[PDB]
Parts: structure tokens; sequence; C-alpha cells
């Protein structure tokens, strides 16, 4: 019904810490992922896992990884790849109706966001490994 | 397909033809509306709405404007901008359960993934409007 009942119960159920507009909570000392109750009935999911470079082929070519990696399906709730305002920031994000969530696939939506989060930082990550 | 009915109730309701995979229904005599069943008992609706210049920096500009379009929400929250495979067209699309799925609330999501449609047609075309 409401976000917050369904919260606490996801935190039980996860040995997670409260969570609270707004709430964050810290994931296997990496990661920051963040609740938001929408206007429409819905729970967003976002977490920032990187960053462009600022200019140059590097930035192009996140770019192109970008713009195409939101082609195929990256998760439930229409998780989406973006790009934050400060045009730095690599964001991965999607929302659920709330009506339509209960503490169980709330859990396998977290660990589906998590696991994804991992897959796009390594992605991101290894289009800078070169050393010469 | 399993939803079939819902998608030729929805037509029907909406004085449309009937639907076929994958479906087209051509819309306003402007878009070429497609209606694919997952492989995750979802509906997913993808429209073509547009193109990003091959290559220089009107390229880099589209895919800068793609990258951030996907960090607000774009309609209710379950729609994308993404570009295709072939690197060349802007498409914006969408999934959602079946599960859930009514003829009511496939309207207001096919009235409002064309709208966002016609948002970003121009969007992206106002990327290349001066004249020297």
């Amino acid at each position: 019904n409401t976000i917050q009942p369904l919260l606490d119960e996801f935190c039980r159920l996860n040995e997670l810490p409260p969570l609270i507009n707004r709430c964050q909570l810290l994931v296997d000392d990496r990661f920051v992922l963040y609740f938001t109750a929408t206007e429409d009935d819905a729970l967003m999911l976002s977490v920032a896992f990187g960053g462009l470079e600022k200019s140059g082929e590097l930035r192009v070519r996140g770019l192109e990884l970008l713009a195409r990696a939101n082609y195929q399906r990256v998760g439930s709730g229409n998780l989406a790849l973006s790009l934050a305002p400060n045009g730095r920031q690599l964001v991965l994000a999607g929302r659920q109706p709330t009506e339509h969530l209960n503490s169980a696939n709330l859990t396998v939506w977290f660990h589906e966001i998590i696991e994804q989060t991992e897959l796009w930082q390594a992605r991101f990550a290894m289009l800078d490994q070169d050393l010469s």
C-alpha cells in the first residue's frame, strides 16, 4: 500500500539499517542505492556507479556505450542508464508502482540492480584500462 | 499469443486495426508504433522517431542529449530513449508486464509514448536548426 511498511519488511528480511523525500542505503561497502517515493504511487531505485570523462575520445566512447545500452532490456522497472545533470555521473535507475510491490520481489529487484551496476561499472571502467 | 485478446480489445476500443512476435501500428500518419511480446511475459512498445548524425560534432551533441534524457522521468517512468544497434536510429521504448495490463491503462500508455515521441523528435531536431 504505502512504501514505509514495505521498506520495513524489506529491511527486516535482508538485514538492512532503517530507511526514512528519499532515503539511501550503503550496499556491500561499494554503492549508495537511493530509494525515492515518486508522486504517482511508484518507488524509484537509482544508483551512481561511475563517471564519464570530461572530454575527448574517452567521453565519446562512453557516450556511444550509454546510448546503445538502453536499446536492449537492462532490468525490471524499465531500468535505464543515464547521465546526471552535471554531465559526469553515470546512473542506473528505474521505478515500479508500489501497488504491485511486496517484500519478495522488491528483494529480487534490489539484487538485480546491484548485479547490473557491477556489470556496467566494469564495462565502463574497461574503456580506459590500457597502459602504455 | 496470450495477450492477443487484450490487444484486439485495445484496438477496437480506440478505433484501430487489429494487430498480428510483434505488431506494427501506423499512428497519426507519422509514427510506426511497434508492439512486442517479450520473453519476460511483458509487452514492449517501441518507436523510432529520428536518427543521429553519422559523425561529427552534431552526433556528439545528439549523444549528450541522449545520455541525459533518461535521467528524468520520461512519461510515467516506463519509457527510455536509446540508439538502435545500427548506431543511427533514435528509439523510444518501454516495457510493462502483461499481468496488470488492461485495455484502460494500455490506452494511457499508448497516448503517452506517442506524446513523448513528439516531444523528443522536436528536441533532437532543434540541435540543427541554425542557418548561416
